[PDB]
């Protein structure tokens, strides 16, 4: 077959779902690179891509992603139990009390931010979310960050994810980034581990760099760093989300005031945002053993891409996919196949997102404030959403006039 590295590239998000529907199947084989790709779509192919006697994630993780968004040696490219007993590490972080504490410590931070963006009278409301983000999760997280220092720290963190799937100079910056992310982080783990920082024993920084493998040992510094900003980066790029909650709420006819009247609509709403949104858009395993499944071959070796995008918009799930309507989420079941914009399946057994009631709970501080706190003007811009992006956003960054808290 051909090589459709560029019209992937050039639709990173809609080309799996798109084929999918021109050849009337859930799944194709294609070829990405040097390597032949079973692209997947659905429910129920999501189940069959988190079977882990089917898939391994070992060597799936391309060496320009090591290199930006997910650093060496983290638990995103674990197997089996090595896996497992990583995975729990972070699944202890999230306790309700705990998520808790940190959209605390979020609106705290987004409501110190707003007298700057007044003082701005302009705001990119994007650019302006990856400091008040990086500020809250750094004192969560028991990591020590000057006042002076959380601008800088910001931008590394977002060039980690923001600038990662760009095709410019960008890419060079997001390397660079990774590798001051990382040193910081490290000097972040060794002090915690000489007793010169004074991290709390509920603290993300705490439990990784004390965390101890299934040989009772303690991670090398560098995989406790590369852990540690596997928690600080994946939250400040919920600043994207942020971004399209603002989005929904000035192009989606009745939301605002739904979300102003209705009292469990907050939490319809934050789940269609993830639902409808491109952000995420597929994820890579590998073929563990020789299966067949519904009439396609999966030699063993073979490279698998489940395409999330196109799962959140299958009409066979969802009826009608193409439109934004939190009410939709009052009929769900909870499904773990079905509803994948962080993954599905299991989060103990499986690499689903443990990063997801933290970020429900953010939107629903960021929902909460753009409705009942914050007021802003939206001036004309270009809103759609830049499908071409990675991650993908409204093309504008979201442009806000006036903003204020006060009224
Ligand atoms: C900002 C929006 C986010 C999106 C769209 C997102 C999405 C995802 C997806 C699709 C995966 C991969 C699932 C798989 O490989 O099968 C993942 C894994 C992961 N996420 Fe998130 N996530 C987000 C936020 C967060 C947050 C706030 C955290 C903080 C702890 C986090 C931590 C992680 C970690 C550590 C993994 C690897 C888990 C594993 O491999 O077992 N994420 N996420
Ligand atoms: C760079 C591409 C693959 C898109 C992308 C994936 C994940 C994120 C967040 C959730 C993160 O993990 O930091 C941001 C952007």
């Amino acid at each position: 077959g051909p090589d459709e590295t560029l019209s992937l590239l050039a639709d990173p998000y809609r080309f799996i779902s798109r084929q999918c529907q021109r050849l009337g199947a859930n799944a194709f084989e294609s070829r990405f690179l040097l390597k032949k790709t079973n692209c997947l779509k659905g429910a129920k192919a999501a189940e069959i891509f988190y079977d882990t006697t089917r898939f391994e994630r070992e060597g799936a993780m391309p060496v320009a992603i090591q290199k930006t968004l997910l650093g060496q040696g983290g638990v995103q490219g674990l197997d089996g139990e090595t896996h497992r007993h990583r995975k729990q590490m972070f699944m202890g972080l999230m306790t309700p009390e705990r998520v808790r504490a940190l959209a605390q410590l979020f609106e705290a931070e987004w409501r110190r931010a707003v007298p700057g963006w007044t003082r701005k009278g302009e705001i990119v409301f994007y650019d302006e979310l990856h400091e008040p983000l990086t500020r809250a999760v750094c004192a969560w997280a028991g990591v020590p960050l000057p006042d002076d220092e959380a601008g800088n720290r910001a931008g590394e963190l977002r060039a980690l994810f923001d600038a990662a799937g760009s095709a410019s100079p960008r890419h060079l910056w997001s390397r660079l980034a990774r590798r001051r992310v990382d040193a910081w982080a490290k000097r972040i783990i060794e002090g915690i581990r000489a007793g010169s920082i004074g991290s709390g024993s509920g603290t993300a920084a705490y439990a990784i760099a004390w965390h101890r493998d299934r040989h009772d040992d303690l991670l090398s510094p560098h995989v406790a760093a590369v852990e540690l900003v596997n928690v600080l980066r994946p939250t400040v790029a919920i600043a994207v989300y942020i971004t399209f909650v603002a989005h929904a709420l000035q192009t989606c006819s009745g939301i605002r005031a739904a979300l102003v009247q209705q009292p469990d609509y907050a939490e319809l709403f934050v789940q269609e945002v993830r639902r409808f949104y491109p952000f995420f858009p597929a994820v890579v395993a590998r073929a563990s053993q020789d299966f067949e499944w519904e009439g396609m071959a999966f030699p063993e070796g073979r490279q698998v891409v489940l395409d999330l995008y196109g799962s959140n918009h299958d009409a066979a799930t969802w009826a009608d996919p193409q439109e934004f309507r939190p009410e939709r989420f009052r009929a769900w079941d909870e499904d773990s196949f079905n509803f994948i914009p962080q993954g599905g399946g299991d989060h103990y057994l499986g690499h689903r997102c443990p990063g997801e009631w933290i970020v429900l709970a953010i939107m629903k501080v960021a929902a909460h404030l753009l409705v009942n706190a914050m007021r802003y003007d939206v001036p004309d811009q270009d809103l759609s959403i830049d499908f071409a992006r990675l991650p993908a956003l409204p093309k504008s960054g979201f442009v806000m006039r006036n903003v204020h808290i006060g009224g």
